[PDB]
């Protein structure tokens, strides 16, 4: 049961050992957990939050160890909040790991600590919370901010509870028939005056699933919006976090009829159909398919409305999730964006990568829209979206298509 | 409901794994073991997933199916997902519906992810018929030996069945080349550069051994490994895969072979490989070493000697049994229904419940040492980095009375 001899930094690494930061990922993630408190984690070390812990069975754990490449005999040494610490200790005494200790060092100094290049961008709901409340946080919007709710069709679960001070909006507003593109730049504008957006207004939005929310804030990065973030997570956190919340029909929202700026301000973020094409079968780019297996492969298309199955031939796997409404391969246990580190190795070993020109798409866009922000909230500096996706791409039968089972070299 | 027809619904890994269930890999071991089915393809099996192979089932009972079910704890309910090509997933699929498992599923991205597959630190050295098959036709083929190889029977006595047939282009060796009486310990190293030199082999000479036996090949294999022969490999479950994949074969008395008198280095070059007696002692009573017995059970308890012309019975005291078969010439506990080694992820879990573990250094020992080589090159494949074989084993032991000696039921705990 007892902890190991403890261990600094220096030692963990000169004894080849690995780092485990067992706080929530927004602070793994480069959130302080007080104001101008410490940003980021130790160099190279995993992220198993205690909180993540009654959502991992003992494979899942297993899994994780595994795939984390922790060595049986090799040093732990655990760092965050010492009932999480506990916590994090006993599991792995579990599932057998035989060497563990606390960083007795960790977080003590704030220049050696590595963060998500803007975790700003993936807010956590205490610090949305603090925002409301007045209270000075990490971060703050430079100056308006406005909290809304993202979601398919008319407000439904919004009526029960939402967010204090969230608008809401439906989906359809910025996409649409018969391609489930984004509409018009002229609707854009109209609908970001509606909802009283200009281009220096912080939007904050979340969603009962995150990729209907990011689908909507990458939109609104094309259009103009400089200052788009997502609840990490989504509702889900807001709701289990027990924070106040307010319920009935949105209310009534000033316009702001001048958004500041030509819309599109980025229309480089969105792909059409032969610009995603041109990415294929090259070093320097890559077009990025966000589908499940089973659609990658050609089983299924994943849509009761898309007929043609398989997938675009060159397309790069980028993962996703189990089928076409989930995104399990992006996901902590608790829904929040997994670590960047396992988001990076997860796309090198598909040769996608950083210093490319790289286009996620997916089925219509929803999949895609959500690693995309995730990539932006990394630092990938050239990153977009091909709205048309699979739905496009296989409408039209001289595309060339992919099948069946294959690796990362079958995509050069 | 026992006429019910649905499919239950595919899980991927992810989902198989948040409900604690188990993947089973239908293909032949080889794959399961690392062997990619497609130059540099995947190599290897999901985390945790058992082998259970198509190709194994017309040689399973009933009951020997049933234990299998039983020794690795499927539970009737739980959810199990299949892998492997259809045909074997729908073979593997109908005998365990009949064997009465419930929920029954495809592992739907099974090897879409090669970075999280499991397989033998050095599978390369445990080959099977077609890799072999493939080499010699001028094929590529994974792990492809460096420079020149080799491929030998080896068994007891003169060349017998291996008139009548052989791998093609295999030469033979009889047993009584690397050992001898009085104490079926391996010859000098003298008589071993003799040995080599005269089969064509040096330092990097590839050697791909097989027998009618596994643990003639392996005994030969280890001896080699100690002389300083590089690269020595076994055929997986050694003549009768070859015979059964209905390979091409060869007839007749050995070739000649062209002598090879230079070795290359200097003969041991791996001494460390093959203990003596008081190195074997120096072993026991350690939680960081185990002397590792692979004999049968009334062996080990000190019903019987399991040779005709070893009187004493009894087993080395404090040594830690390593399983081995039901008698002293069968190795049913590492070998699948094939012949082939069994998963190494079992052989593993069988150890390591007497304390035998590859942090340890670890020295296996029998009567007289061919069981022993046999396991020695199957911990080299799973990658034990100080692993060796106590060649005098129960035979010398035994043949100082003062020696401490061990009988009766016992655990682990009795070892320590
Ligand atoms: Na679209
Ligand atoms: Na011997």
């Amino acid at each position: 049961a007892e902890l190991a001899k403890p261990l600094t930094l220096d030692q963990l690494q000169q004894q080849n050992g690995k780092a485990i930061d067992t706080r929530p990922s927004a602070f793994y993630n480069g959130w302080p957990q007080t104001l101008n408190g410490p940003s980021g984690h130790e160099l190279a070390a995993l992220n198993l939050s205690a909180s993540w812990l009654d959502k991992m069975s003992t494979e899942q754990l297993n899994a994780w160890i595994k795939q984390h490449n922790l060595k049986t005999d090799a040093p732990v040494a655990l760092y965050g909040n010492d009932k999480d610490v506990d916590a994090v200790k006993t599991r792995l005494q579990k599932a057998g790991l035989t060497h563990i200790s606390i960083l007795s060092d960790a977080l003590s100094e704030p220049s050696r600590l590595q963060k998500l290049p803007h975790f700003e961008q993936l807010v956590y709901p205490q610090w949305l919370h603090d925002l409301q409340q007045g209270k000075e946080v990490t971060a703050k919007p430079a100056g308006d901010w406005k909290v809304i709710e993202a979601a398919w069709g008319a407000p439904k679960l919004y009526l029960i509870s939402h967010i204090p001070g969230a608008d809401y909006i439906d989906t359809n507003e910025v996409e649409s028939e018969p391609l489930w593109n984004k509409v018009s730049d002229e609707q854009l504008k109209a609908m970001l005056a509606k909802h009283g957006i200009r281009h220096d207004t912080t939007v904050i939005l979340y969603g009962r699933d995150v990729y209907a929310a990011a689908r909507v804030a990458q939109i609104m990065l094309y259009a103009g919006v400089k200052d788009v973030r997502l609840l990490d997570g989504g509702w889900q956190t807001w709701s289990d976090a027990g924070l106040p919340v307010e319920r009935g029909t949105p209310p009534k929202v000033k316009a702001e009829p001048d958004f500041g700026v030509k819309i599109p301000a980025q229309p480089q973020l969105m792909l059409d159909m032969e610009q995603a094409r041109g990415l294929l079968h090259r070093q320097d780019a890559s077009l990025v398919s966000i589908r499940s297996w089973p659609e990658f492969i050609g089983t299924t298309s994943g849509y009761s409305y898309i007929k043609p199955k398989g997938e675009i031939a060159g397309a790069r796997w980028g993962h996703a999730g189990s089928d076409s409404t989930h995104m399990e391969d992006f996901h902590n246990p608790d829904g929040t964006m997994r670590s960047a580190d396992d988001i990076t190795a997860m796309w090198k070993a598909w040769n996608i990568k950083p210093e490319q020109q790289v286009s996620f798409y997916c089925g219509t866009g929803w999949r895609a829209s959500e690693t995309f922000m995730y990539a932006r909230a990394m630092g990938w500096k050239n990153v977009s979206v091909y709205d048309g996706g699979w739905y496009e791409w296989s409408s039209d039968p001289k595309n060339p298509v992919a099948t069946g089972e294959r690796g990362p070299d079958s995509s050069k």
